[PDB]
């Protein structure tokens, strides 16, 4: 029996497993329960701390994936299946995972906490691309990841009600962070040095923990990759959240009293809720999600945009960034004329139709303003330019400009901000070439997946992965990604400097789509208000 | 005794002209031909009545008076502004036209160019040195005609619906002159079946309005619009705001001591011309540049609809048009109001002055509209660079008032049956007195079209003289054939798709695409939708 794999946390004793990496072994503790199972009468409720157990919990394998939709658009295609659940679905899914060096550190080691994305409707800490073993070995950190409830199970809200208060998926996240403060030292982690990082909706979650004071005392630094809490998709108002909750009840046969409605919802099998999620959205769209964080004055006392504009952020360091082609990948899920299997060279009619799906629920004037800004009026009908322009519409509106607004406001209000654009297209990427560097495909390099010898990454790509892990770990340890080489300067509201990340050395550039984002961040909001 | 070449009989009676020397030889000039009864006293604000026939010989031997108008005094003595000021006495007796013809007079019918001067509809005169027709006629053997038309309140004060001041009488002055050309130009050797209108700024807007007014449209065959268009935001006014401006002007001068229109105009008729001129600008609703108090009114008569509606719903098959602008249309207007601008310093403005200048350059729009403008003309990587802000504000005024109205006209006319040719004039004259940051200012291609560099008393470059000759041939080729090209780089027609135009400078012709297409898409396609919602 290996004493390195035995740990006592506050709930009781755990048994881990030793794993192999190309650089040596690490210790993993997978499937640690941090909450009571949110089942039966506990569905839709805030999580409760896991009650202590006797005996030894087997922490040698990943636990169940929270109930969620499973993408079936390209069945068997590696580009989509890499994001689908790789374990059984269950409502009993509130488990977290700890990777540490082997033997376990005996000095307080910086902690990285990963929050997966997936539009608040999907995701799992057990996916291959989130394997913490390489970061922990290469950079000598403790890495924690948790499962949190998605879809209606995590974000169905009847605001004002006690039976479905909303944001419980975020509270699952907060509870795991409290678990880390109380327990991570038992694994050799330093609770006074916790860096949150997440991608997409995970980045938005990180941003929301930055703006919720009860969360702010649980971590020290933040990394937001391709997501932001001020995204048009990341939050929903109380009125619309109530409408969506009520509509889903009607769709699954529950008439239409909040108490009656949640009680009837709790009798439905989880899969039934999943099957009807999607039909509560008001219009055809891409990059919008049914059940997302609700601004009800509690977890978020105001909208993230209002909280960002009014916040003092001195003493905060954040790392934020984007991939080169944020929108390209969302277009195959609803923009007319698009497909992974052809060049998606669309007509102007399809482009104009794509703008309404990509910018849903706005006035015709707002839509025409988008068309004006993203049309080259010397080549208004060129299919290649139109495909690229629609990809830029979706990417700028949902990712690049929300991230750029966040970066600019925090920098100008006291935070030290580092910005990147990930510009390397993996040699193993199965998506077509016209998609460029699609959303989500920097994660595998951050986690050091290319070091896995059973994968087909090149030698320079492995070096690149090691470069990225060092930047991320430098930031986690000091608030500065630079090795203490061409220096990575902080992002500021004036100079707007960022670096491009690829196989070539660092190149400093100015402006995160400055011209496009002035439209989304400065003008379009005022058009909608008047 | 008498030179038979300088004696002509038109319908009103006999005329005596003058023989002018040019660098290339003799030209016959008939200057100051009366074409209307003097619009004075009881005829103030009325449409022009045709000139009654006369006995004996009228001496048409010098330029007649300039129509009463404001005289610019911003830079007194500065030639850059004095060249546009009246060079004859001011008078309400000013409805005279000028005819230049080859010496000897042509024996076969000769194409006719008719010039309409600009000046924001408040100023201008056919007698300005820069409009001297002797060089075009000598170089290209055409007949050139120019007329005076009433400006300011005298030409465009409108109490719509009233008979005592119907408005647009300045445009009727132009129309009467065009009717005179049809009835009389053959007596000078001109061909009334080949008349080409050309004009600049408000003259270009005037030319476009004659295109859109059926009674005028039968009086000419081709059109040249230089740095102006009838659909410009400054070129027309609605009936209500025209009535408000007329009523306020009357109130400012003492009329009435105004319900009844007859009575109010009668009181206006007793006021000295200069007093009307002195108060004319006080009726503008706001502090602005490129906006003019009294301008053509859309009242259903001369223009049955707005020029933009008539342009869109018009069939222009069989019509040839030549349109263009200078490289820096807006820079010249900024020293007349924009904060921080002057011809005597570099006018490197701050961001606050840029934002203040936008409201002056784009007057009377919602704050939302103003901020759409700020968004499109800000470089968000260099939001406060003074030199970039100076150029941005110049582009705002130039795009909004000239380039984009011209581009919209060129595009709609091309797509609806007209053959269009477009240019951008990019030569900065060696004799230019305005500062270097202004580039090629508004109005400073005219002297090259009229061949002014060929005057030996002026110190133009020898290369600029060749340039002038090249431009006069383009214009005259268009007047003769509807095509500026010679019967050598080809000047392609402008179309709504390819949007090709040529650059005019000392270099050979260069074909380019798009008359500030991205900018004009904002002014021509989006901004009107915002002003509606
Ligand atoms: C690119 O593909 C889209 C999607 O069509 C599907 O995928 C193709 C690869 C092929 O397998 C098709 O048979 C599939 O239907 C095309 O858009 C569709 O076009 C068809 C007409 O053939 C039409 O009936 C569908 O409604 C269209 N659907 C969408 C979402 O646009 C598109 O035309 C292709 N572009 C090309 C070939 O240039
Ligand atoms: C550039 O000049 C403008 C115009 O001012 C006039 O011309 C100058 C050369 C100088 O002789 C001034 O005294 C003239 O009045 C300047 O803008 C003016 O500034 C003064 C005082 O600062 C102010 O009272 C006026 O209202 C301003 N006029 C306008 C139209 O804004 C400007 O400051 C000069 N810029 C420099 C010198 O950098
Ligand atoms: N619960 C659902 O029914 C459901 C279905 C589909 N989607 C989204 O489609 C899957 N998807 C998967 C991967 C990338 C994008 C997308 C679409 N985004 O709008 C969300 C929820
Ligand atoms: N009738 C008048 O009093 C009057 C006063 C001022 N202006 C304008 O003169 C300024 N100005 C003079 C020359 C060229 C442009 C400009 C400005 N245009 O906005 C016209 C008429
Ligand atoms: C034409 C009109 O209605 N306006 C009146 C007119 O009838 C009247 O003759 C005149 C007397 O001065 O005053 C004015
Ligand atoms: C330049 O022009 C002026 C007037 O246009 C003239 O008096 C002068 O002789 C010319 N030449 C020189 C060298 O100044
Ligand atoms: C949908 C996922 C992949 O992107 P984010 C919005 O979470
Ligand atoms: C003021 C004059 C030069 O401009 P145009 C509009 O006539």
């Amino acid at each position: 029996e290996d004493a390195e794999l035995l740990v006592t946390v506050r709930g009781g004793r755990l048994r881990g497993i030793r794993l192999k990496t190309p650089g040596g072994p690490v210790s993993a503790f997978l499937g640690i329960p941090f909450a009571e199972p949110p089942m039966g009468p506990r569905r839709f409720l805030p999580p409760e701390p896991k009650q202590p157990w006797s005996g030894v919990v087997d922490a040698t394998t990943f636990q169940s994936v929270c109930y969620q939709y499973v993408d079936t658009l390209y069945p068997g295609f590696e580009g989509t299946e890499m994001w689908n659940p790789n374990r059984e679905l269950s409502e009993d899914c509130l488990y977290l995972n700890v990777w540490t060096p082997y033997p376990r550190p005996t000095s307080p080691t910086p902690v990285l906490v990963w929050i997966y994305g997936g539009g608040f409707y999907s995701g799992a800490s057990s996916l291959d691309v989130y394997d913490g073993r390489f970061l922990v070995q290469a950079e000598r950190t403790v890495l924690v990841s948790m499962n949190y409830r998605v879809g209606a199970f995590g974000f169905l809200a009847l605001p004002g009600s006690r039976e479905a208060p909303g944001n419980v998926g975020l509270l699952d996240q907060r509870l795991a962070l409290q678990w880390v403060q109380e327990n991570v030292a038992a694994f050799g982690g330093d609770p006074t040095s916790v860096t949150l990082f997440g991608e997409s909706a995970g980045a938005a979650s990180v941003g929301m923990h930055l703006l919720s004071p009860p969360s702010r005392g649980l971590f020290h630094r933040a990394v937001l990759q391709s997501g932001a809490p001020n995204g048009p998709w990341a939050t929903v108002g109380m009125g619309e959240a109530r409408r969506r909750a009520t509509q889903l009840a009607h769709l699954v046969g529950c008439p239409p009293n909040d108490t009656e409605l949640v009680a009837c919802l709790r009798t439905r099998p989880a899969q039934v809720l999943v099957n009807h999620e999607w039909h509560v959205l008001p219009q055809e769209s891409v990059f919008r999600f049914s059940f997302v964080p609700v601004v009800d004055g509690d977890f978020l006392s105001d909208t993230p945009e209002a909280l960002i504009n009014a916040g003092d952020f001195h003493g905060l360091q954040v790392l934020v960034g984007v991939v080169k082609d944020e929108g390209s990948y969302f277009l195959v899920y609803g923009a007319p004329g698009f497909s992974k299997d052809n060049e998606s060279l669309i007509s102007r009619a399809e482009f104009l139709a794509g703008v309404r799906v990509g910018v849903p629920q706005v006035s015709d004037l707002a839509a025409e303003a988008v068309v004006l800004h993203y049309t080259d009026w010397l080549h208004p009908e060129d299919p290649a330019r139109l495909r690229e322009a629609l990809s830029d519409v979706v990417g700028d509106h949902n990712v690049v400009c929300p991230v750029a607004q966040l970066a600019g406001r925090l920098a100008a209000q006291g935070a030290r901000v580092y910005a990147y654009v990930f510009e390397h297209r993996a040699s193993t990427l199965s998506w077509p070439l016209w998609m460029g560097v699609p959303h989500g495909y920097e994660i595998e390099f951050i986690f050091g997946i290319p070091l896995d010898p059973s994968r087909n990454y090149t030698a320079e790509e492995k070096i690149f992965a090691q470069r990225l892990m060092r930047y991320w770990a430098n930031f986690a340890r000091t608030g500065d990604p630079n090795e203490p080489a061409p220096q990575w300067p902080p992002y500021t509201a004036g100079a707007q400097q960022y670096v491009s990340l690829d196989l070539r050395p660092l190149e400093v550039r100015r402006g995160l789509r400055a011209q496009a984002c002035a439209f989304w961040n400065r003008f379009l909001p005022k058009l909608l208000s008047a």
